[PDB]
């Protein structure tokens, strides 16, 4: 765990303009996107090789408010100019979204709930682990960007109502994401101050580690056939112009756009289905059935209370985990502009007053869909993507007995004093929004409740399954010098917060390939 301090911007004395940067660069390792996994495994590699990251997004310095925990809300509510840090977009299912278009990725937009991966989800996922140097590197990161946090008021009443409603054992404070109550770690220190994987850069080797921001990767470079191999990347910068930047012999590619910007990338570059590609136009590098395919985003159902006395705004802390369904609580100020993503459309109820937002979140999810292009050209026009939530039926019956469980929660006596009447059961309390069902046994309405109020949990993933279209290190198959390393590569949620996991991931496909490295040398 790492101690409260100002945000890191050492790394800043590498960090170029993408106009800056030579129209024609030559690297052992080009990282496509400066996110959550990009960061840490572009910061690795340098430890002993030059390496390129290219992020289309600014430096967090730009926008002010991705700094601080006060700010979360607001950069939500800022109008997408293109630029802004939070992207929007609405999923073909009609939900509101958003992803990361800054230096350190959505990890500089999101709540900071920071969690270690499940440890049971290491065996079938289809990669033969390092167990070893997994924690390793989680030390490495939590030992940067983690803080255990302050006790907060509203956050230690959400873990009485957890205890009360049964959701045990009580973890105390603890990282890792085990069945029942616990506090876990965050990426806003103890003053507030927001640290991200952007700072895990100054881990890296100031001299062999260049980073470009607004730099807009628009192709992969391929060699001729056979024998595939990823040559190098094409991006513009700020004033159109198109530079490209090379990898060495032994060097590599790697795709850290996530899981929104890799499937895109590859499919712009010929790498997809062939009859999809060519219906396009667009020349087919290899043919590969799954680039896009798979794409999961949990179902993220809610209660919104509105206590008659005032309540505390909080990071969340507390988190109430099931083996169906991850809950917590987050408190907030009120507000006239709605943060996008937040509600699932922008016809909703706005708060006047603080409240509570009562979370739940289906693991998985088992249901899925598919990302395509917009644009058959454009990297910058955002691809169509549909989640198909609760095409899965057992989705659905995860739903249920998640918001059965918030109607335990808003039943017991912790909850009580927020509630505007005395009403029983779940009545009583002042709801901004659609609430839940009366009757806690009737199943049917329960499902209605879930599927009409579902909005996303911004934990979207897969794209760019393993076993799907890469191998267990990570590479594209078919493909010389080309690997993918962010959210894009399972289909399952690894925690109730994905972040943790993803921060690791990247580290430890770096340290990968210095192993492989160093056996080649
Ligand atoms: C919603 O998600 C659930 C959970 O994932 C889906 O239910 C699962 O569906 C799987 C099939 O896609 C089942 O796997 C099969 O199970 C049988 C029985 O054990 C097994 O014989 C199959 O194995 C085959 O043979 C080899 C094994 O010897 C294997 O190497 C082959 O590759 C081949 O698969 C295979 O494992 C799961 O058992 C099932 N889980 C549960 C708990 O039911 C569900 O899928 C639908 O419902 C299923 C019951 C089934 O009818 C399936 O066809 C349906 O699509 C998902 N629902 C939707 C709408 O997709
Ligand atoms: C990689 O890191 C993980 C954590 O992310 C390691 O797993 C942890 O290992 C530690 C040390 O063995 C465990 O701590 C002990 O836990 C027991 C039981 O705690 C549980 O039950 C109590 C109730 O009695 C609850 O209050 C707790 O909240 C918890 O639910 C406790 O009695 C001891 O005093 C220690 O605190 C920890 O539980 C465990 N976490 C998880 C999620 O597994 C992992 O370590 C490996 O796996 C564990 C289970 C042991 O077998 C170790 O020997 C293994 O090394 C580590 N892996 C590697 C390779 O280092
Ligand atoms: C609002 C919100 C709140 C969240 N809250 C939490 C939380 O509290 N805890 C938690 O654990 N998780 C949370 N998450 C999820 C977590 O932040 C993400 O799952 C994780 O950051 C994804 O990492 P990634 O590396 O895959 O992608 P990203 O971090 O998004 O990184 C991809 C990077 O690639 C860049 N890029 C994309 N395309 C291109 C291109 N063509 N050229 C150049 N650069 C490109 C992007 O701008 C971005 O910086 C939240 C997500 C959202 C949106
Ligand atoms: C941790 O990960 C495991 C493995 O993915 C999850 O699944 C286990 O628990 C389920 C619920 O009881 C069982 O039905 C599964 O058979 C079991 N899977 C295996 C192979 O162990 C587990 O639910 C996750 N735990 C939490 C708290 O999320
Ligand atoms: C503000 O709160 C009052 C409660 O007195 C409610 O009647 C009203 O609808 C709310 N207004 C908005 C815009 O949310």
């Amino acid at each position: 765990l790492a101690t409260t301090s100002d945000h890191d911007f050492s790394y800043l004395s590498f960090a170029y303009d993408a106009t800056d940067l030579e129209l024609e660069g030559s690297y052992d390792y080009v990282i496509v996107g400066g996110g959550t996994s990009g960061c840490p495994l572009a910061a690795t590699l340098s430890e002993k090789y030059k390496v390129l990251v290219l992020e289309r997004g600014s430096l967090p310095t730009a926008y002010p408010n991705v700094l601080t925990a006060d700010g979360f809300v607001y950069n939500l509510q800022q109008e997408d100019d293109g630029k802004t840090p939070v992207e929007r977009f609405v999923s073909e299912d009609g939900i509101d979204n958003v992803r990361g278009r800054v230096l350190g990725g959505t990890s500089i937009i999101n709540a900071g709930v920071y969690a270690r991966a499940n440890t049971s989800i290491y065996s079938a996922s289809g990669v033969d682990w390092d167990m070893d140097l997994v924690n390793q590197t989680y030390e490495w990161v939590e030992d940067t960007i983690v803080y255990k946090p302050n006790s907060q008021s509203w956050q230690s009443v959400t873990k009485t109502a957890f205890l009360e409603a049964g959701v045990h054992p009580n973890h105390g404070f603890s990282l890792d994401h085990e069945e029942g109550t616990r506090i876990t770690g965050s990426t806003f220190d103890n003053k507030g101050t927001r640290h991200a994987a952007d700072e895990l850069l100054n881990k890296g080797n100031s001299n062999n580690l260049r980073v470009g921001v607004h730099a807009s990767v628009e192709k992969i470079i391929f060699s001729n056939a056979p024998g595939l191999t990823a040559t190098g990347v094409i991006y513009r910068d700020s004033n159109g112009t198109p530079h490209q930047a090379f990898v060495r012999s032994k060097g590599e590619v790697i795709v850290s756009a996530g899981t929104i910007g890799t499937p895109q990338l590859l499919l712009l570059s010929g790498v997809g289905p062939e009859s999809y590609l060519s219906s396009l136009n667009i020349p087919v590098v290899l043919s590969h059935p799954y680039v896009g395919q798979f794409l999961h985003d949990n179902p993220r159902n809610f209660i919104n209370i509105l206590p008659p006395n005032p309540i505390e705004p909080t990071i969340v802390t507390v988190l109430g985990i099931s083996n169906d369904f991850y809950q917590c609580s987050f408190s907030s100020l009120p507000f006239t502009t709605p943060p996008f993503g937040f509600f699932p459309s922008s016809s909703y109820p706005l708060p006047n007053s603080t409240f509570a937002h009562f979370a739940s979140k289906v693991a998985g999810p088992l249901s899925y869909g598919s990302l395509t292009l917009k644009s058959s050209s454009n990297v910058r026009v955002s691809p169509n993507v549909k989640f198909n939530y609760y095409s899965n039926l057992t989705d659905l019956s995860h739903c249920v007995s998640g918001m059965k469980k918030i109607g335990e929660l808003l039943s017991t006596d912790a909850l009580k004093p927020y509630k505007v009447e005395d009403l029983p059961g779940v009545e009583g309390f002042n709801i901004l929004g659609i609430p839940l069902p009366k009757d806690q046994t009737d199943d049917a309405a329960f499902e209605t409740f879930c599927r009409e109020s579902v909005a996303s949990y911004w934990h979207y993933h897969g794209g760019c399954l393993v076993g799907k279209v890469l191998d267990g290190d990570f590479r594209v198959t078919g493909i010389n010098a080309l690997r993918v390393v962010d959210g894009s590569t399972f289909p399952y949620t690894p925690a109730s917060h994905p972040q943790g996991f993803y921060l690791m991931l990247g580290r430890y496909v770096g340290i990968k390939i210095l192993q492989e490295r160093s056996a080649s040398d």
